[PDB]
């Protein structure tokens, strides 16, 4: 069985893959794969990217070349490291673009037929869709938990969502809680390649879970109550959906976050005698900056909302109502 080989660069089991290379989808395959975590841990190791500074993909002999040069380079680095260089800081997180390829290599190995995320119900609420990796990264840049934060992603899918949030902040832990079967299944894979890769690369992540289970569940109310920052898809959620999510957002504590793709209350709300049990009143709603050029299906650019539980909104109307 002819194969290829890439060793860890902090001395994890080597990663290997048959030959021939395999495909993931029109744009993805596993030849280029190969070349980018090449690049990648070039970037982790300078002493590595100096002695890398004819590559055909479909020629194994080519390709082993390729792998082992990047292998005996690991063999001297690790020569090094016994001697007076200091080995790569361990422990420290990935960059935005290694944690973004590690995603995408995590995506690949996991979800073998991607086409079954599409076999759902449309119209309903089990309706799946992506959010980007840039979006997230928006997200994580501007909302900066510590590590008083817990993180829940509902309805997190195939987990990716977690991975990176996981990856790149210091939240004491991160959850994913996902109902539909193929999706699920496919969060147990993603997180066991997740936790492979991440140490064959040497970087950390934070604590994180990912579940099967149903978010509107009695179990679900107090943990959504005791949740800092939540991050929600609910684009196609629906109205009787959202509504009751609005019910157990009521719960949360002052400053509570909730990151989401349609807003659970207008951008424009003025609390008055009418709408005094509305959702608006208890917290303020912004719309997050458009990434630039990134338009979405409507034509419009992609929009996310970021809403903060903010009880003082209630309080002054209610002064107000002392006072003319
Ligand atoms: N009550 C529930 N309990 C658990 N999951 C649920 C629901 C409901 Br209703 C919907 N969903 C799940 O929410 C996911 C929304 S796509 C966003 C994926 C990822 N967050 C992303 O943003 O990329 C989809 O997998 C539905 O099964």
């Amino acid at each position: 069985k002819l194969e290829l080989r890439l060793k860890s660069p902090v001395g994890a089991e080597p990663a290997v893959y048959p030959w021939p290379l395999p495909v993931y989808d029109k744009h993805h395959d596993a030849a280029h794969e190969i070349i980018e975590t090449i690049r990648w841990v070039c970037e982790e190791i300078p002493d590595l990217k100096l002695a890398m500074e004819d590559y055909d993909t479909k020629s194994f002999e080519s390709m082993q070349r390729l792998c082992d040069k990047y292998n005996r380079a690991i063999d001297s680095i690790h020569q090094l490291w016994k001697g007076t260089t200091q080995p790569m800081k361990l422990n420290t997180r990935p960059s935005t673009g290694l944690l973004r390829h590690i995603l995408q290599q995590v995506y690949n190995h996991s979800v073998t037929d991607p086409e079954k995320l599409n076999n759902y119900e449309p119209f309903s609420p089990e309706v799946y869709g992506e959010t980007s990796f840039d979006l997230v990264a928006q997200m994580i840049d501007e909302i900066k938990m510590t590590d008083d934060d817990l993180f829940v992603d509902l309805g997190s899918g195939v987990g990716q969502v977690v991975l990176q949030v996981a990856a790149a902040t210091n939240c004491k832990h991160h959850y994913g809680v996902e109902k539909a079967d193929i999706p699920a299944k496919y969060a147990e894979t993603m997180d066991r390649e997740f936790r492979k890769w991440m140490k064959w690369y040497g970087k950390k992540h934070a604590e994180y879970t990912l579940e099967r289970g149903d978010f509107l569940s009695e179990e679900w109310r107090e943990r959504i109550a005791n949740t800092s920052v939540i991050f929600v898809n609910n684009f196609a959620f629906g109205p009787e959906v959202d509504h009751q999510l609005k019910e157990r957002f009521a719960n949360m504590k002052e400053g509570g976050r909730i990151v989401s793709s349609k807003p659970f209350a207008p951008l424009n709300f003025r609390i008055n005698s009418r709408n005094l049990s509305d959702i608006g009143t208890i917290m303020r709603v912004v719309e997050l900056s458009p990434l630039k050029g990134s338009v979405s299906w409507t034509g419009k650019p992609v929009s996310y909302y970021l809403h903060t539980i903010d009880r003082t909104i209630l309080e002054n109307y209610f002064s107000s109502l002392k006072n003319p």
